[PDB]
C-alpha cells in the first residue's frame, strides 16, 4: 500500500511477466571509496527500489491471476480444436492442449522465480559489499530478527544461495535459489538464528523472521512470495483439470470443422505485438489481454485526499462488482473486493503544496513535508515571482523541514510565499499504470470523443473461459472482435 510519494497507489505496474518472457532488473554496485553514511543510504535505496519493483510486478498483482487461467484456457482450447478438426485421438487432442499449457506455465513460473533469484542475488552482492567496506555492520543489510554476528568468521557471508531444481512442465529443469541465512552461532547457543526459504516453502526457521529488515523496510516476505506461488499452482491446476473435463465432454459431439481458429489473433498475441510497435502503454494492453474489466469510453479526473494531487486517466477493476465509480463520490480501495488500476500521464500530475513556511529569509524557502520524487514545487512569492524547485534540490534539515536557496532565482530574496503547488518534472507525455491503494475522489467523468460529463462508469470484458464454454464459433468470434475494438479505443 506504498507507491509514488504523491499517490499511495503502487506505481510502475508490470504485468507483462504473465504474458511474455520478462527480463529482470539488475543490481546497483556501490563505489569502493565510500563513506559509511553514503553506503547505508545507497543500500537502503536499493532495497526500497527492489521491493517497489517486486510489488508492482510479482507480489501485488494477485487478483489478475484469474486472467492467467483465461489466457491458458484460450491457448490450450485453440491447440485442442486444431487436433479435434484433424480427427485425432483423445490423447493427441489433450497432448496439444497440455503442450500449450506447459510452455505457458514455464514462461510464467520462470519469470516469477527469475525475479526471486535476482532479489536474493542482490542481497548477497550487498552483503559482500558490507563485508568489504568494513565500516558498515552486517546487522544493517541482513536482519532476520537477531542480527548478532559475533561468532561469524572474517570475510565470510552469513548467507548461502542453495541451488534447488524445479521441474518445469515442458520437461526442462530450472535452478531456483533457496535463501539460507545463519548468524554464525552453534546450535546450543541462545543467539542461534537460522532461516532457509524460497517462494515455494520454508525449509527451517529458528529464532528467525522469513522477511529481511533493512532501514525499517521489510522485504523478501515469504507470506507475499508464497501467496503468488500458491495462487499460480491453483490457476494451472484448474486449467489442466478444466481442459481435461472440456475435452472429455467435447470429444466426438463437436464436429471436425465446426470451429475454425487456425488464423485467430489471441488477446495475448495482440498485446505482445504492441511491444514491437507501441501506440499505448504496455500495462493497460496486458490488463486487457488478461480480460480485466476496463473503462475505455470515459476519462476520469481523480484527486487524492491525503496528497491533494489531481490526475486525468482511465480506470480498470479486477472485480466489476466493486460497483460503478460515480463522479462526486469518494472511494477507499482498502474496502473493495478487487484491485483498482488507474492508467494516466504522470506529466499532468499537479496539486497544491500547503506545507510551506511564509518567510523567504535571505533567499531561503522552507517546506514542512518531504518533497515528492519526480515532481517540482513551484513557489510563488508575494512579489509575483515564481521558482521551480525539483525534489532533488531540496536540502533536508533533519528537523522534519526541507530548505532551498533561491538567491540566484529570485529578484527579491527577502519576501513571503503567496502560494505553492507541485507539478511533474516530465518533459514529455509519459503513461503509467498505478494500483490505487489510498482514498480518492472522482471529480469528473469525460466521454472519450464528444467531451460529455457522465455520472457513472461502465466496465467491459469478454466472456470468461470455463471448462465447458467456447464450443461455438460465435463465442470465439466475439473474443477477437471485443478485444480488437478495445485496443482501438486506446489508440
Ligand atoms: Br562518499
Ligand atoms: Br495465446
Ligand atoms: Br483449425
Ligand atoms: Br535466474
Ligand atoms: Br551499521
Ligand atoms: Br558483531
Ligand atoms: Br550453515
Ligand atoms: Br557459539
Ligand atoms: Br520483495
Ligand atoms: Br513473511
Ligand atoms: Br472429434
Ligand atoms: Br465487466
Ligand atoms: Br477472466
Amino acid at each position: 500500500a506504498i507507491g509514488a510519494a504523491a499517490i499511495s497507489a503502487v506505481g510502475g505496474i508490470g504485468v507483462g511477466w504473465t504474458l511474455r518472457e520478462f527480463e529482470v532488473v539488475g543490481s546497483d554496485d556501490p563505489a569502493e571509496g565510500l563513506t559509511p553514511d553514503v553506503l547505508r543510504n545507497q543500500l537502503s535505496d536499493s532495497v526500497v527500489k527492489r521491493k517497489s519493483n517486486n510489488q508492482s510486478t510479482m507480489v501485488d498483482n494477485q487478483n489478475i491471476l484469474d486472467g492467467v487461467e483465461h489466457t491458458a484456457y484460450t491457448e490450450a482450447k485453440i491447440a485442442a480444436i486444431e487436433e479435434l478438426n484433424a480427427g485425432s485421438s483423445e490423447s493427441a487432442v489433450l497432448s496439444a492442449a497440455n503442450s500449450a499449457i506447459d510452455s505457458y506455465e514455464t514462461t510464467v513460473r520462470t519469470n516469477f522465480y527469475k525475479s526471486w533469484n535476482e532479489t536474493v542475488r542482490e542481497l548477497e552482492a550487498m552483503t559482500q559489499t558490507v563485508i568489504a567496506h568494513a565500516d558498515v555492520g552486517l546487522s544493517y543489510i541482513t536482519d532476520f530478527g537477531d542480527p548478532r554476528f559475533g561468532n561469524l568468521a572474517s570475510g565470510t557471508s552469513p548467507n548461502t544461495l542453495k541451488d534447488t531444481t524445479v521441474s518445469m512442465p515442458d520437461g526442462t529443469n530450472f535452478t531456483l535459489l533457496t535463501f539460507r541465512h545463519n548468524t554464525g552461532w552453534d546450535s546450543g547457543n541462545a543467539a542461534y538464528s537460522v532461516v532457509e526459504y524460497n517462494p515455494k516453502e520454508v525449509v527451517t526457521s529458528t529464532n528467525s523472521n522469513t522477511y529481511n529488515t533493512v532501514d525499517g523496510t521489510q522485504y523478501m516476505k515469504f507470506s507475499e512470495w508464497n501467496a503468488v506461488e500458491t495462487e499460480m499452482d491453483t490457476v494451472f491446476q484448474n486449467v489442466r483439470n478444466g481442459i481435461s473435463t472440456w475435452v472429455t465432454n467435447v470429444y466426438g459431439d463437436v464436429q471436425s470443422g465446426a470451429i475454425e481458429i487456425s488464423d485467430l489473433v489471441t488477446p495475448r498475441e495482440r498485446a505482445t505485438m504492441m511491444a514491437q510497435e507501441e501506440g499505448m502503454s504496455q500495462a493497460i494492453a496486458d490488463l486487457i489481454a488478461l480480460n480485466v474489466p476496463v473503462d475505455a469510453e470515459r476519462e476520469a479526473t481523480i484527486t487524492i485526499q491525503d496528497t491533494g494531487a489531481t490526475l486525468p486517466g482511465t480506470f480498470a477493476l479486477t472485480d466489476s462488482s466493486d460497483g460503478p465509480l460515480s463522479a462526486g463520490q469518494t472511494y477507499d480501495p482498502s474496502t473493495f473486493s478487487g484491485d483498482v488500476y488507474f492508467t494516466a500521464d504522470m506529466s499532468l500530475v499537479e496539486g497544491p503544496w500547503d506545507a510551506i513556511n511564509s518567510g523567504v529569509d535571505g533567499g531561503t524557502i522552507t517546506i514542512t513535508s518531504e518533497p515528492y520524487e519526480g515532481t517540482a514545487i513551484e513557489v510563488t512569492t508575494v512579489e509575483s515571482e515564481t521558482v521551480s524547485v525539483p525534489a532533488a534540490d531540496w536540502t533536508d534539515n533533519g528537523d522534519g523541514t526541507w530548505s532551498y536557496d533561491a538567491s540566484g532565482d529570485l529578484e527579491t530574496t527577502i519576501t513571503n510565499v503567496d502560494s505553492a503547488r507541485f507539478v511533474s518534472t516530465a518533459t514529455e507525455t509519459t503513461y503509467d499504470t498505478l494500483q490505487l491503494k489510498g482514498a480518492f475522489t472522482v471529480d469528473k467523468l469525460v466521454n472519450k470523443q464528444s467531451g460529455e460529463e457522465v455520472s457513472s462508469t461502465s466496465f467491459t470484458s469478454s466472456e470468461p473461459q470455463t471448462d465447458s464454454n467456447y464450443i461455438t464459433q460465435d463465442e470465439w468470434d466475439q473474443l477477437e472482435q471485443q478485444n480488437k475494438e478495445l485496443i482501438e479505443k486506446y489508440e
